[PDB]
């Protein structure tokens, strides 16, 4: 629909800019122990934002918001805001009184200083998450109204403060971003408050418990498939310092191609599904060969030219060409997980999509259970790179479980698909002679034109006919 191309705008942008973000810090502040504690201190609040954010709340905010009508509505809206507004006062409170829970939490391995200075900033990234909960909510008021661009744009709001910081930090250090952070969050409420001040007050929670029994179902989704992220940036805290910063840098930067290839080129068809259920088993199919069309080729291309890529992105400034390397091998361990991830978010979110709720829960279980073993056994062995293996192969196994619920694939088109993209492959590679800092951008449009040209060989009368 219409909301969806303009989502993907304000996205679109709010992501770029995300990017930009995390180049300054490569360059401000490279890899340290510092940037790991302001990677713990944010942590806490940023989990909390995945989890709540981009409307995961609004799949049960809207049906129990939008039915109710006159001051009952109202009533409701403050009873979630109250309830929510208690949950987030007693985990500030315990923030602010036992400080080394948290920290343990996110980075129980981490060096003394690291901790110490994730503890100095966890008090100024603390009162964030109570703006971030109510910048939540009003997102979700914003959704039952069909307004979409705006909302999904706020983040970048949050983007901005965090570069300034940035800016900042040759004069005032690591608190810059830190309190870039905080008011960040602010400024992300107060774009949107007037959603909620609207209304009037009332003092009270009585609506607060049926929305939590309704909420809980996407809440523990959110949780399962969000708590690995935590989990891995856990587990690389044991080892030496400036980990967790590695495994930040190459996972934000992969959020990108996992964010475009893995997520939104399946966004589109599978809106079918959810209009024409009956079809659901065909309407499926066509979304997996969609899927693989795009994110077996891309993991070809981020693989040959990781280290291109993170080397343009990333080495400037603190960032040394040890962390070049570091990252770029880190990188190619997400990036073999790119198809897998992909095909399980399709199936998941076409279960999703006639309203089974079980299956990527269980999924989602697997995949979390997977990682943390995984995470454990290579994780501390052998550090960020075992970590994110870890991460790859639980999807696999994911991908496995859920294969086998639906019963259907497309072999066929994987075939074609994976032939294509090792012809691709190779002629990169005869290609990779001048070995210049910008050669690699050529290489991916080299790269696509043959893909497209030997796609358009085996998909002759598929073009032809439609
Ligand atoms: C947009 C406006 C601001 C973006 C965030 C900039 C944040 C400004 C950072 C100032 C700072 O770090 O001061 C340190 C001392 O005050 C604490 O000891
Ligand atoms: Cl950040
Ligand atoms: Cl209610
Ligand atoms: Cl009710
Ligand atoms: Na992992
Ligand atoms: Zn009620």
């Amino acid at each position: 629909l219409f909301s969806s191309i303009l989502f993907s705008i304000a996205t679109f942008f709010s992501r770029i800019l995300g990017l930009f973000r995390d180049v300054l810090f490569a360059k401000y502040f490279g890899v340290s122990y510092e940037l790991d504690a302001y990677f713990i201190a944010i942590m806490f609040p940023f989990f909390l934002r995945k989890v709540f954010g981009e409307g995961a709340m609004s799949s049960a905010f809207v049906p129990l918001y939008s039915e109710k009508s006159g001051e009952e509505k109202d009533k409701f809206l403050s009873s979630v805001i109250n309830g929510f507004s208690l949950i987030i006062l007693a985990l500030v409170i315990l923030s602010y009184f036992f400080p080394e829970l948290i920290i343990n939490l996110f980075g129980a391995g981490s060096s003394h200083e690291t901790k110490i200075l994730a503890k100095k900033l966890l008090l100024i990234t603390s009162p964030s998450i109570y703006f971030i909960f109510l910048w939540a909510i009003s997102y979700s008021i914003l959704n039952t109204n069909n307004k979409f661009f705006w909302p999904a744009l706020t983040p970048s709001i949050s983007n901005i403060t965090i570069i300034i910081g940035t800016f900042l930090s040759t004069k005032y250090g690591i608190i810059s971003p830190t309190i870039g952070f905080l008011i960040g969050s602010i400024l992300m409420f107060f774009s949107i408050i007037k959603s909620i001040i609207k209304h009037k007050y009332y003092f009270t929670i009585k609506h607060f418990p049926h929305f939590l029994k309704l909420f809980f179902p996407t809440f523990m989704t959110m949780v399962v498939s969000q708590i690995n992220t935590v989990v891995d940036m856990n587990v690389v805290s044991f080892y030496d310092k400036g980990s967790i910063s590695y495994l930040q840098y190459a996972s934000r930067f992969y959020l990108l191609p996992y964010g475009l290839f893995a997520v939104s080129v399946s966004t589109v068809v599978l809106s079918k599904i959810s209009n024409d259920r009956k079809n659901f088993n065909y309407h499926l199919n066509d979304a997996l060969k969609t899927t693989l069309f795009f994110t077996i080729p891309s993991m070809v291309g981020l693989i040959f030219l990781s280290t291109p890529i993170i080397r343009f992105f990333y080495e400037h400034g603190a960032f040394t060409s040890k962390d070049t390397l570091i990252t770029s091998k880190i990188l190619i361990a997400y990036t073999l997980g790119l198809p897998f991830y992909g095909i399980y978010s399709t199936i998941s979110r076409s279960y999703h999509a006639i309203k089974n709720t079980k299956t990527p829960f269980i999924a989602a279980t697997i995949v979390s259970l997977s990682n943390i073993i995984l995470d454990i056994i290579f994780g501390l062995k052998y550090g960020p790179i075992g970590v994110a293996l870890a991460t790859s192969i639980a999807g696999i196994i994911g991908v496995l479980y859920l294969l086998f619920s639906v019963k259907t694939f497309p072999i066929k088109d994987f075939l074609k698909i994976s032939l294509n993209s090792l012809i691709m492959l190779f002629v990169i590679y005869l290609t990779d002679f001048t070995d210049n800092e910008f050669w690699f951008l050529i290489q991916i449009l080299i790269g696509i034109l043959v893909y497209l040209i030997f796609s358009s060989i085996f998909y002759r009368d598929l073009i032809r006919r439609f």
